[PDB]
């Protein structure tokens, strides 16, 4: 750590993060300190994603072990969040939002292919830079905010699947279009039952399994459906179709992150560069 110049914090569950410049080369870092207490099992863990190299993965440059564990990524200069909050005004253009969800989704199609999952995503670890790029960053590595949750982590279930970072990266879809947080609760029976009143209560009909699953209550108030053209107006049908898919409550019939890639909507797929005031 000593080859490194703290130049600012510029983040803070597990760890905090500082841009950095290193001394000897002037190479400019974000550089995370490790929620101290290193478990050896962990240490083989992160020099796992040292080796799941992609261009919509935030490059993890450096793992120092010394003595206190330490962190290297690639720096970009703006979270997602920030720019969908500089955005707000007439909203983030859509041919931006397609390019932003392609990009994403083949991060998750790489990660998950080697049986990665994020199991975290929200708009604070995505990361943007001025060339039209986005970024998975901070990977979820088993107050903090439910509202991307995927229902059946909430439902208890300790074995999920990658689908629970389609469901994330569907509500963050949602909230970019819609400028408007999609399921934002404030309790983990809060955001279930928000995810109830919008998509209806889950039942076997929809969801094999559910009615057995750990905090699964039957006297869970049963809400009926809404329409979608009433969640993300002013979405496209292509668009709308996708984000069904997306938010579908069996984890089984969630679209992957690869069939996703290959929906209409993405069809006339381009890649807009973003204008970002640094
Ligand atoms: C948790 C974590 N590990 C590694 C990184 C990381 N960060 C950056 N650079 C960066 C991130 C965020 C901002 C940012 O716009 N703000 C963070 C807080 C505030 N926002 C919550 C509104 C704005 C600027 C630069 N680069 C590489 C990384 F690996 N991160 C970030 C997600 C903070």
């Amino acid at each position: 750590m000593e080859n490194f110049q703290k130049v600012e914090k510029i983040g803070e569950t597990y760890g905090v993060v500082y841009k950095a410049r290193n001394k000897l080369t002037g190479e400019v870092v974000a550089l995370k300190k490790i929620r101290l207490d290193v478990p050896s099992t962990a240490i083989r863990e992160i020099s796992l994603l040292k080796e799941l190299n992609h261009p919509n993965i935030v490059k993890l440059l450096d793992v120092i072990h010394t003595e206190k564990l330490y962190l290297v990524f690639e720096f970009l200069h703006q979270d997602l969040k920030k720019f969908m909050d500089a955005s707000a005004l007439t909203g983030i253009p859509l041919p931006l939002i397609k390019s932003y969800l392609f990009q994403l989704l083949q991060g998750l199609a790489f990660c998950h292919s080697h049986r990665v999952l994020h199991r975290d995503l929200k708009p604070q670890n995505l990361l943007i830079n001025t060339e039209g790029a986005i970024k998975l960053a901070d990977f979820g590595l088993a107050v903090v905010t439910l509202w991307y949750r995927a229902p059946e982590i909430l439902l208890g279930c300790k074995y999920y699947s990658t689908a629970v970072d389609i469901w994330s990266l569907g509500c963050i879809f949602a909230e970019m279009v819609t400028r408007r947080a999609l399921f934002p609760g404030d309790s983990e029976i809060d955001q279930l039952f928000r995810i109830f009143r919008t998509l209806g209560t889950p039942d076997e009909v929809v969801w094999p399994g559910v009615t057995s699953m750990p905090d699964y209550k039957p006297s869970f108030p049963k809400w009926a459906r809404q329409d979608f053209s009433k969640v993300v107006p002013p979405l496209d049908e292509d668009g709308r179709s996708l984000l069904s898919q997306m938010l579908h409550y069996d984890p089984n019939k969630r679209i992957s992150a690869k069939a996703a890639l290959a929906h209409p909507f993405f069809q006339d797929v381009t890649k807009p560069v973003p204008h970002l005031r640094l």
